[PDB]
């Protein structure tokens, strides 16, 4: 027995293309590429032909295939992007087996406690020096695989430690006075507590409302005002701001301002609700998803690798031209890149031990009251990896992306795999470089680019991250912002209604009645690079115009400041684009004497207006609980438990625990294992052309290899000697 | 019949079999074609065409008739290209008026016997009857006119000649203009070197044995009041040399502190600076692959099976809702033109004519080889004449479509530059997206159109790209590459003696050889009729102010928002931070704002950037070119204000490009504004860099802003 082509390779996954005039179908997915010709006894496969028991059958112009072509296909083995790892690399997540595990150990323990939640299950980071002897010498890492557990029993924070290998608990930690981040339950909670809510009901009822049922709430972080909001601070606590369904797919477009609801989680119950002047809830449909819009024509334009990829992934190890690196999730920051290596003629030089997202803010600038304490920690506060947002083949990474599935644990300790959860994609980025000498031929050759993208979606907001390896060394990061705006409800219609001043002192009129609150987006990247060793020192090159002092007719000339950073608090700094700073290895140098070194580079370039800092006044506390928003550049001494820029549990904190904290004894980085900090952000003052849904607005950071190679990079392999 | 492979290789279009389809996919520019041997019928961008002939599969071989190219590519079913019956008033010269402008001047009693041509292009129509023509088809009615600047001996002359009518309108001497740098004086200095006896005898004392081996590079010497010794009235151009060693790279030998000066109309070397004798750097450093082997990859391609999204109408582009005219000029090379936005079948004015405005690189070493190098490309080397032929597959994506661009050599004869400009769109990730939790994703891939552009001067490559966004952002960057200017120095390494003192201008990027700090500073003149010819430049800052509403805050963010009303305040640095709109003052989009376009000089760079010129206010490359020091620059519209550095900037002695187009400070306000914008970077070089640079990019943009009412991507309204 058969089944239809079309509808099983669509269910699968893959692209399904029939050209009529060939009598071929073309079948795409991930790294496969194959063509197969009805009654054929043959498919190809990646270029290789592969012989079919059972030809695909084409019959009143339906096509079927057997039961098992799917896998005799698509799992054949001459698909070779992905092979099965031998030795297990010490990096890589924990698997579903080892999160069952690492829940069964805790709920075994005597003190544990039946409802208790799990924010976040992670591998215990196994010692630095020994992953790299891995990476680089094979040696095997002779430490026990072991989890860290970090609970939530009602409101408070255990931090336990079990020991997988031998199975045992190793430790259980309360953790004071930290609040957990917000947990999935967290949202169905809100909205029962506000849906049972006798007032809150009367309240939405005074603001035109008349189906309650229709109320669509949101939880939000409350932030810390030294109790001038009037919150107890030991109290688990989240501000509702709602909306109203009105069936466009979008409650985001009608607002219910001035109506602020505050929820303790504990005691399930709304303990305050401030209420401000009513404003009628805009009601114009919205939608976003196309469904009162006409489908354009378009023709096809593919992007096809038809005899495979250039790249291998074997288990989470992806090796591509002179790269290698290690590719993990973990719950709070999405994917982590770790042992990054460059093979040059022969050895690999390390570049990055471990790299990813530190943390981002979204402060917003209106002070009233449905609005003055928003300033989301996204990933700290609401977990941007358990956020993941499946990959759309095709729309959100090109036709040529192989997308990867990842595995994490959820709130409860279940296994959780994410489908599509990382894109990674080779694509053409221009000329590497050219030389046309006249009269002669030229000489140009393509820049290719492996990218790594992950996107997290964090209530109306969508972020995108990009890990890009060029092929000559260099490695960009790129953070994308789009998805849906948080706005205002405001009673003018147009800039020449009466309020329209007032209502747009703190946002733009994107829509009758609708403001786009002005916010910022600042993201923070935490790189431990390790540039070819552990021991760099932090350098420091400004370009500058001195005087001219060695006669002929000029008065000035261009020369260079350059200087070391020597500690950590001269190495926290705001970054002028016009200058260099430097990651060197004072201990190795290039064929010239210069010593080996990569240039970070936190601020490449924007789509959207940049923030030079946070923009809030020296004195708001948003401002001092959170220092790592005001200065595009940190270094700091490396250290196992320093993650996080926000400090590690952020949700109510009263102080820096994090990049203020790292850096706060001002150790010395001198010939030291530096760990580099990069925050770039975006300034949003929003348009029309941003609603009902964003464009999507980019930043870009760069880290280029400087002194590191002795000439152009992908000159090519050395043909004498 | 004919050999295929042969024939469609001649003919230029890829040709790859699939053995096991047995088929052939044949792809050429928007013609993307699929054939059978045997076949009756072929496929062209996905349409059927019957063939006279199939296709024949000789000895593994296989044959087509000798009019297949012909009925199979110009059948008319790849409808890339159409045909323009009614020519658009921007057009460039054609051959034929090229050779026909020739011959007027050339008939005139005052034109003598030696003159070269610096430049012959349109002398366009009025700015209103053009946009009456893109807008609704209104007919110029004037005759085809073309400005021909005449250099005759060193003397420039600027004539102007009705094509139409067969007439010379006018004959100007342009006195103590200093022309253009014309391919003639490339082979006069280097003949006027190996002649001079001074000369061979300066490069026999450093080293060189074989003056026949020695490569000149003719350089424009700027002004200096007289300090460099020089004469303004003569003609001249300082000569740089590099050994010739086999390498195909002399660029890597420097003969450091040699300097002649060459003063072209006596044909005479009139000056030589020899400076402290540094071995010349020997080592071969070839650029080209010849001691290389590139690793094996697989292969790639980007296709558009059923033709392309755009369709070029002579040289007018249809994608989408744009719509523009692309035309090509000598000197600064690509112009786009009569830009609209085509908003839900309305089309409405977004750019009247961009283009590179012009581009500097000046050099910050002090010796005698370097102090005056400071090179206007466009404008002293003809960035348009010097265009690279675009390699296919690699200088642009194998899904582009090549352009041929003609425009006149410097005797006056039309010359064809193939593959001139490459014309792709592109996949740029997702539009937009939003995956509400639990519900089903929204996502819309962002598709851009790009026009990529590359000029070589000497040694370096530019590349410029003109990216139209589907959602009505217009992006400009500029790419560099090619082969470093180096000095040759005697430290090998940064432990040398000499090394301290050999690096202070800039970084050892090999044994003896520096690569000289030097910027790269690019400028576009951008005249923007945002919805219509009446603008306005706004400033949009957004500040930290005292909160005075209540509650825990005590600040907020706000915005200052003011207009800029005159050209000296237009003339600004640029904040990153902050927005500058230009906006139409009279009309609004349906929020009552006023459309506009978001205008920012700096949207990011691989390079450091230059954050002005680094150069003390007192230099006197500061004081010709004030275009370098100011990233933004409005001015009101002048059909002969087209270049920042001015028309005619070799040995310029004051500012005639931007500092002269704002000196009288004009008012902006509800005018036809024009936009400049300066984008650069400081080159500090690395090890990376050589023998061949990596391409460094620079981004601008102009942001739609408040020109629309809703995200313009979602589509009309069913
Ligand atoms: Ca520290
Ligand atoms: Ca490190
Ligand atoms: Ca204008
Ligand atoms: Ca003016
Ligand atoms: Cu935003
Ligand atoms: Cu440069």
């Amino acid at each position: 027995h058969m089944v239809p082509m079309d509808k099983t390779l669509k269910e699968f996954g893959a692209d399904v293309q029939w050209d009529d005039y060939a009598q071929l179908f073309t079948l795409i997915k991930d790294g496969a590429y194959v063509k197969v010709k009805p009654g054929a006894q043959t498919a190809i496969v990646n270029g290789q032909p592969l012989a079919l028991q059972v030809p695909v059958v084409m019959k009143d112009n339906k096509a079927w295939v057997s039961d098992t072509f799917i896998n005799d296909v698509f799992q054949s083995g001459l698909d070779q992007t992905f092979q099965v790892e031998k030795r297990p690399h010490p990096l890589n997540a924990l698997t579903a087996d080892e999160i069952k595990q690492a829940v069964e150990i805790v709920k075994a323990s005597a003190d544990f406690k039946p409802n208790t939640r799990f924010t976040e299950i992670s591998l215990l980071p196994p010692d630095k020096e020994a992953v790299w002897a891995f990476a680089l010498e094979n040696k095997p890492v002779d430490q026990p695989r072991k989890a860290d557990v970090i609970m939530l029993d009602g409101k408070h924070i255990i931090e336990a430690v079990v020991d997988l290998q031998n199975n045992k608990l190793l430790s259980w930690q309360p953790i004071k006075d930290a609040h957990g981040m917000v947990l999935l339950d967290d949202f169905a909670s809100v909205q029962n507590i506000i849906n049972n809510s006798e007032e809150f009901a009367a309240a939405v009822k005074k603001r035109g409302i008349t189906d309650a049922k229709k109320v669509i709430t949101t939880p939000l972080t409350v932030g810390y005002f030294d109790g001038k909001d009037g919150l107890k601070q030991d109290a688990r606590l989240l501000k509702v701001i709602s909306y109203l369904d009105v069936g466009d797919g979008n409650y985001w477009a009608h607002p219910i301002e001035n109506l602020v609801a505050v929820v303790d989680l504990e005691q399930k119950k709304i303990v305050k609700i401030e209420e401000g002047p009513v404003v009628p809830v805009p009601m114009t449909a919205r939608p976003f998803d196309g469904r009162d819009r006409v489908a354009p024509a378009v023709k096809p334009m593919q992007i096809i690798e038809p005899e495979g990829k250039n790249y291998t992934i074997t288990g989470d190890m992806i090796h591509w031209r002179n790269w290698d690196f290690h590719l993990s999730m973990n719950s709070r920051v999405g994917p982590m890149i770790s042992t990054v290596t460059y093979n040059d003629n022969g050895t690999k030089r390390k570049v990055m031990y471990e790299g990813s997202l530190g943390g981002m803010i979204v402060p917003y600038g209106d002070p009233d009251i449905g609005w003055y304490f928003k300033a989301y920690l996204e990933s700290g506060d609401y977990g941007m990896g358990t956020l993941t947002s499946p990959i759309a083949r095709g729309k959100d990474a090109p036709s040529n992306a192989v997308l990867l599935n990842e595995t994490i644990a959820d709130y409860t300790g279940v296994p959780m795999e994410i489908p599509r959860a990382i894109a990674v994609f080779e694509r053409y980025a221009g000329p590497e470089y050219k030389h046309q000498e006249m009269g002669q031929p030229n000489v140009s050759t393509e820049r290719r680019e492996l990218v790594v993208r992950w996107i997290s979606t964090v209530g109306n907001y969508d972020y995108i991250f990009d890990w890009i390896f060029h092929e000559n060394g260099t490695i960009g990061i790129d953070a994308g912002a789009t998805g849906i705006e948080a706005v205002k409800g405001v009673k003018a219609k147009t800039m020449h209604d009466e309020t329209a001043k007032d209502d747009t002192r703190y946002g733009t009129l994107i829509d009758h009645n609708i403001v786009g609150t002005t916010h910022q987006h600042i993201y923070n990247f935490r790189l431990d690079l390790d540039v070819d060793g552990e021991n760099n020192s932090l350098v420091a090159m400004d370009p500058v115009v001195k005087p001219n002092t060695a006669g002929g007719p000029r008065t000035s000339t261009m020369q260079v400041n350059q200087y070391n950073i020597g500690n950590e608090q001269d190495a926290a700094q705001k970054f002028d684009p016009g200058t260099i700073r430097l990651l060197s290895n004072p201990n190795k140098e290039n064929r010239m004497g210069n010593p080996v070194s990569y240039q970070i580079i936190p601020y490449a370039g924007g789509t959207h207006p940049v923030a030079k800092g946070a923009q809030f006044a020296p004195d708001e506390w948003i401002y001092h609980r959170l220092s790592f928003m005001d200065k595009q550049l940190w270094v700091t001494r490396y250290h196992p438990g320093e993650r996080f820029p926000e400090g590690k549990y952020p949700n109510r904190s009263t102080h820096d625990t994090g990049l203020g904290q790292y850096s706060k004894d001002n150790e010395s980085l001198d010939n030291t294992d530096a760990v580099v900090w990069m925050t770039t952000g975006t300034t949003h003052v929003a348009r029309a052309e941003e609603w009902p849904i964003m464009p999507t607005e980019w930043v870009h950071t760069l880290l280029k290899p400087w002194n590191f190679f002795d000439e152009t990079p992908t000159l090519g392999a050395l043909k004498k000697d």
